[PDB]
């Protein structure tokens, strides 16, 4: 059927996760443990300390700023940097766990659920899956290819400035060879450093869509199964217990990612609302900047909105079961279905290091605290 | 009895839904299919597409935005349409959901309430229906009335400015006899595209009020069984999960359109606020300015409250059923009682597209916002 | 005893509830229908005319305010008027269930709990009920005789204004003779009209002490039930749903009250802080202003104490009845002791008119509010 | 084994606790009463008579404040000592509490867990009590340091200014000798009044820990238990219990401590990023402030993160025992561990003073109020 479609792209997210640079763990698909092999392991080593020594170049770029017009050109690039390197160190220590959520979107059969629900749940996940990916991608790659390579065409077509804002460097960079050297450093450079928190927000949303289905025909199975007296009640709640415990797992290596990706995100997006407003772009780096927040926003939207909907499903889950079947049945069937329904009022949500839950409002939240720091940086000028 | 009013009047606001544009559904008293006709279906497109132009045309007068003036001059007009296409887009989508919604409010008798309980609440929802349904629609008629008929009444009693906020057009519209058909033309597209969003949320609370109404007999049901054992308590069970079911089908469809509604009226409330405050108004549209005012604050304050009764008949429905009968009661009815209040500890809310719950608090907290935002527009003179 | 005693206190506080002039209902200790003597219905009557036209003129004075400084010196007198006009209306209107409150403080004997605890609960309620009346008195005629009788005070002693705050009249009032007898006929008027919301607050924060002390007997009752079968637990639930459905009481009228009250306090607080931080105040207003503040600030805290003091006895009262006794109990008490609990997991909290829940954050919030508002009055000067 | 190590530690926090001059009770290895000696409680009384009249003297040096800079320079002296007096206070009033508290810590056994995770539990606990102890007191003692004796060194080294904010006193002080007397004084009464506050939140911290300990500890239990009937479940319910008792008399002092601790540390945050980021300060108190608002920020973070790992571990209590086995078992079991997990469905948290819930989330609530007030200081100038 479809479904050995699914392994296929539970397949090419782990190859785009060896692209990326990050540690290399062991996937489903391999019995001879060739992720221990010499070839990824230093590959992974060298675009991570590429990836270190670019960052504490933008980093220490920082410190040095004399105007705050230098300070909040450098914000936006090295918030993305640093959240870069949080989502390297935070894949680094955690590849055990990995190896755990690998290995639960690889098989997930829910026991009970007719199969006509089954089909369409897959169609609606490769679906959902495909347009999330690939959503990410094209307006990563466009944002990349705008962002680095539009003012080196321009100078190759016809005082130079071929990048976006400077960084610190051992020579000076103002002269000719070494900018065009440093340019194409910062291109490969760039690359590296921009499709890895994307593929990690990719496994994150195809995790968050896989529990979204399994829950909802967990839900179906409770129905199916009221319905009809043990074995049916002990697959639900095994079935429950590996959900909760599968986004217990997903939670604490997303939390440290997601306060550093939305504190900083915060700040990217008012310095480049402030910088479109208010100074004399030069025309330029307009399609960059015109697509870093068009990716940010896309980026914010999708993880608050998978969130939320793992969070309503679950709360849906509360409500089921629940006819003139349940006043009918026998106290073992009305015991469980209400310790099921008391087990499920607790809400499945991701905690950003317990800061805040990353839901639909929150989004709302931190889109008014950034019209309020727009308003304050405008007045500043 | 007085039962054969209420059909009546769930006869009128479809007729009325028919009249703003509304795309066709079966309501309940059409056995001949005649809600496929080609004349209502013409009528409806044609309505519709009038509506569509008027509203791109309004959209991109705020884009040719010189001044500021001239932007949030704009805003209002381009807020309230994009609302009702908002509305026009999300009732054509769901011509489907609006069928089980008409439904519902036409067959909806509860079984074990008394009867005395039964006429009491048939009268007390007739005459909120009325209230709600009239004080809307005569604060409309008024409020169109002056802000389109007011400078052309003034002018042919009597360079010219016969409509208050300049719209992008073909023409210049400037010469005389162009800019009364252009009057003209927006008087009865002002008409089509007021009077849906007013529909919409008259049928919006409707629906609440029978809620309300629903859930206050199964409290009543539930304390008359109890007073007494196995149909009573599944015709409760059932009636239960029919108002849950009926709350996610209407969660949709408004979830979407109270979105739009409350940040473009927001938007609205602010600008109003600001040219009734700061500017010198010439005294003609000040009767249009404070009519669409007290329009939008009815409105809110009506979908809030209507919300939040829903809410608390739902919290009151948790304690139904608990004396000492409840302690005297066998353990099927100690553990049907308990399962109800379980479910019903989970409450009915609408969220406007789950960024946040349209309670009758979130009204004070966007009044905040709105007072926070008009000191702002005051500021900036 | 000292039982005796406490009927005795809610004699006098009937007594202060018809001396303010609110409408006379049958206090308990009244066997022979003098409530509805023409005395007191037309002394109530008078008081509240006499409340009515007072104002209605200090609110029309307001109206016609030039400078912005005249406009927040009507705002605090203003505000205070219409906090008592919304108590008489709202104390007019539900004098039906005011009955079944003096009924519910008259007697309300726990059954179950032990006498060595109620004779203490019955000394506290004392000592507390005597604190709040007496604190809110003394500050109430301190404030009254400073704001009204020092600067006729000083003139008597020795261009003239007598009286704070200057408000509409058919006369002049500038005249010296007027002035007088506008000042004394303000005395009185001030004393009826400052008299009735202490009263009513008197009255809530009575009835907040003695649900308080009911729920902590309830909680000894239960401790003192399942230490030892169904009478015991009926006395219990019975004794549960009697503190819930005064609380639903208390809820309506108090709650229209006191969104009235919250929001007009906080305005008179901002305006009192912006004229004794900001402008050139002649020292003999000043003490009124700093015990008005003092006696605002007093009343919201204790308020706010008082409702939050409920809520954390009713969630103090799920934990009851949870040892090693209850999983030696039979399955009724298992039973029984988890709907009790399921019950009091619910909160018993008082909202004002469902814009917000009285508790002790919202003070803060509150305050938050208060010193955001501050700064913008002083920076408009 | 190392358990005998773990008393050793509440030996020394104990004798911290009579360092800084809290008053003497009874800790668990006393058998002879000298807790009661005079030679403690004449040392106890006496440090706390000088922090008295220090903490009077800076504070009424706030009130003689010409300037907003001497103000904002009061605020933070007297920010810290109020808070050291408030918990001087609440030391001393409940000193029956704190021998309950100590009575819990030194023997904890719990019954049902195995041996393997109960030695991980004990290792985990020792090396989280030695790092916040040793971070707090090393912070300190390096503030203390810098802030008192680097002004008196760089003089002793080489019109003066010895201390950093001046203070009422009787003499002058502004002479030579005795602003060298009163340094001394201010270093000797530095000491006592700074390390009081930090042993209180060392206390607390150690009781947080041993707390979460004993939650997982009952989690495992009731796994074990599950695995397998009464006397587990009794002794799994009377522990719970015992931690609930625990967390209520942990609830009070440290609610009174922690709304001023809180309030004043905002304020004295508030007005450090002020003295920082706008003045011209003479380079040898920043050390002082540097190292300051670290130990503010360090000590605010750690009290919110060990009181959001106990509502952690109580809502992962909820989901204890969940599994076919629940399915599998008795009514018994499936009553008792239904009551179980209602009852840990309410939070375990610590409220200051009932305004605010201690958590990490009013840590980012208070850091935008903090982030608020600071803009508007730095306005004012
Ligand atoms: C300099 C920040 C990296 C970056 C630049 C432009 C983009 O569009 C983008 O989104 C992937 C990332
Ligand atoms: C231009 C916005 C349409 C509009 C104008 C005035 C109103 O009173 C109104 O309420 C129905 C709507
Ligand atoms: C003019 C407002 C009435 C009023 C004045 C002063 C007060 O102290 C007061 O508290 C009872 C009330
Ligand atoms: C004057 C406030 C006392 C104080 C000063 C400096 C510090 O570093 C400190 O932390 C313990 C406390």
């Amino acid at each position: 059927d479809d479904y050995i479609h699914l392994r296929k792209w539970i397949k090419r997210i782990g190859i785009i996760l060896r692209i990326s640079g990050h540690w290399p763990f062991r996937l489903p698909h391999e019995k001879r443990n060739q992720h221990k092999s010499k070839f990824r392991q230093v590959y992974s080593c060298l675009v991570i300390t590429l990836g270190f020594i670019t960052c504490s170049c933008y980093c220490i770029g920082l410190c040095l700023s004399e105007s705050i017009a230098q300070a909040l050109n450098n914000i936006t690039v090295t918030s993305y940097f640093l959240q870069s390197c949080v989502c390297y160190v935070s894949f680094i220590i955690n590849s055990r766990k990995l190896e755990t959520l690998f290995n639960y979107l690889f098989e997930n059969e829910v026991v009970g659920c007719p199969r006509g629900y089954k089909m369409s749940s897959i169609k609606t996940t490769l679906f959902r899956c495909k347009f999330v990916a690939f959503s990410l991608g094209i307006l990563s790659f466009f944002g990349w290819l705008m962002w680095t390579l539009l003012p080196l065409a321009v100078l190759v077509v016809d005082q130079t400035s071929l990048r976006f804002v400077e960084a610190w460097y051992p020579f000076d960079t103002t002269t000719s060879p070494m900018n065009e050297v440093i340019a194409i450093y910062e291109a490969v450079a760039m690359i590296f450093l921009i499709t890895a928190p994307m593929s990690s927000d990719i496994m994150f949303c195809v995790l968050m869509i896989f529990i979204v289905e399994h829950l909802k025909c967990l839900g179906m199975a409770i129905e199916c199964t009221l319905k009809g007296d043990a074995t049916s009640l002990c697959n639900i709640v095994d079935s429950h217990v590996k959900i909760y415990r599968t986004m217990e797992i997903v939670q604490s290596v997303y939390s440290s990612y997601f306060a550093t990706l939305f504190f900083t995100s915060c700040l990217a997006v008012c310095a480049l609302a402030y910088f479109l407003a208010a100074t004399s772009t030069s025309f330029t780096r307009v399609p960059g900047m015109v697509l870093y927040l068009m990716y940010i926003f896309l980026r914010i939207f999708l993880l608050c909105l998978l969130a939320t909907e793992v969070a309503e499903q679950g709360l849906n889950l509360c409500h089921a079961g629940y006819s003139s079947k349940l006043v009918l049945a026998s106290d073992h069937v009305r015991s469980t279905i209400q310790a099921i329904a008391t087990r499920a009022q607790i809400p499945l949500s991701i905690t950003g290091a317990r800061f805040f839950t990353v839901n639909l409002s929150f989004l709302a939240s931190m889109a008014g605290v950034m019209l309020t720091y727009f308003i304050v940086l405008l007045q500043v000028n």
